[PDB]
């Protein structure tokens, strides 16, 4: 698996504030938007998108306070990330686009969906964020960690005082191990303490156990949506998962409609760092089977 990103930097102004982003393929045809989540960036798309790229338009941003996007003082809440989603989208022009989206991207760009139905072509997705309704349906090797990370004090000592996120959950995201060259790429934008803020709302911000309920409620509402559009779907889930377990993913495929899924093999919640050469090949398949 490549530990390279060989990719220009682009950035665009959004909201008074620059946004890096991955942009490749053809600039012709329907775009394709990669979102990663926590605690990644377009990294974590880079073995994914040169399977894509010879046949569409790829864009990869770096969300807010992430990769080698800016880093303006927010709380860093999901309704900022929201804002700064559609600002970033605005700000390139996109009309209709693809949705590749993995864990807090999911939750952005199902929730971009819903509001723009008529502007979504296809949802590739994996490891994504649906409501958790008991911590029972969290995994058990995951339970009291999260716990912890959902405090002010106990939560913020982990992930922003040890940086537990970048050290410890993600490398826990992973079934193979990760290199000391893909660590420090995921290590580069949180090297200052003060900057790790994001890496600590967004577990804070996960919809289990009926709180945060104002994102739970959100969450809802854009599964009711998916579950209810015609919008193609494909679905990559791992074994045993980490926000999809296989049961979940098998009751999902059969659930939503116009939906492919594909077992990727063994898998945590960075399914791209497991089996990158699967999803980005069974993605362009999908793609071309689409009316775009
Ligand atoms: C969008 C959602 C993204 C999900 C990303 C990946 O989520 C899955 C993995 O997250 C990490 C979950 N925690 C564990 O798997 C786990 C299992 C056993 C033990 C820990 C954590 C433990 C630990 C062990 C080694 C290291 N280097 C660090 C840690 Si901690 C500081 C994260 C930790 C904290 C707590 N309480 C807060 C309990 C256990 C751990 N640990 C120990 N000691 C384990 O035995
Ligand atoms: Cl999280």
């Amino acid at each position: 698996i490549g530990t390279g990103f060989p990719f220009d930097p682009h950035y665009v102004e959004v909201l008074g504030e620059r946004m890096h982003y991955v942009d490749v393929g053809p600039r012709d045809g329907t775009p394709v938007l990669f979102l990663h989540g926590n605690p990644t960036s377009s990294y974590v798309w880079r073995n994914i998108i040169p399977h894509v790229a010879p046949t569409h338009r790829c864009i990869a941003p770096d969300l807010i306070g992430m990769g080698k996007s800016d880093k303006p003082d927010l709380g860093y809440f999901f309704d900022d990330h929201v804002r700064f989603m559609d600002a970033f989208i605005e700000a390139l022009g996109l009309e209709e686009v693809v949705l590749v989206i993995h864990d807090w991207g999911s939750a952005l760009g199902f929730h971009w969906a819903k509001r723009n139905p008529e502007r979504v072509k296809g949802i590739a997705f994996m490891e994504f964020i649906r409501p958790i309704p008991t911590w029972d349906e969290w995994p058990e090797f995951a339970r009291e960690t999260f716990q912890a990370f959902r405090t002010t004090d106990v939560g913020r000592k982990l992930i922003i005082d040890q940086n537990v996120f970048i050290e410890g959950t993600l490398p826990m995201g992973v079934v193979r191990p990760l290199t000391e060259v893909e660590m420090d790429h995921y290590r580069e934008p949180f090297l200052n303490p003060v900057d790790r803020e994001p890496l600590w709302r967004f577990p804070n911000e996960l919809p289990i156990a009926g709180e945060p309920a104002n994102i739970v409620a959100l969450v809802e509402e854009y599964m009711d949506w998916l579950h209810q559009s015609p919008v193609p779907k494909l679905l990559f889930w791992g074994t045993p998962g980490v926000l999809i377990p296989p049961a979940e993913a098998a009751r999902l495929a059969k659930s939503l409609p116009n939906c492919k899924a594909v077992d990727i093999g063994p898998g945590l919640n960075l399914l791209q760092e497991d089996n990158p050469d699967l999803i980005g090949s069974e993605i362009a398949r999908w793609l071309s089977t689409l009316e775009i």
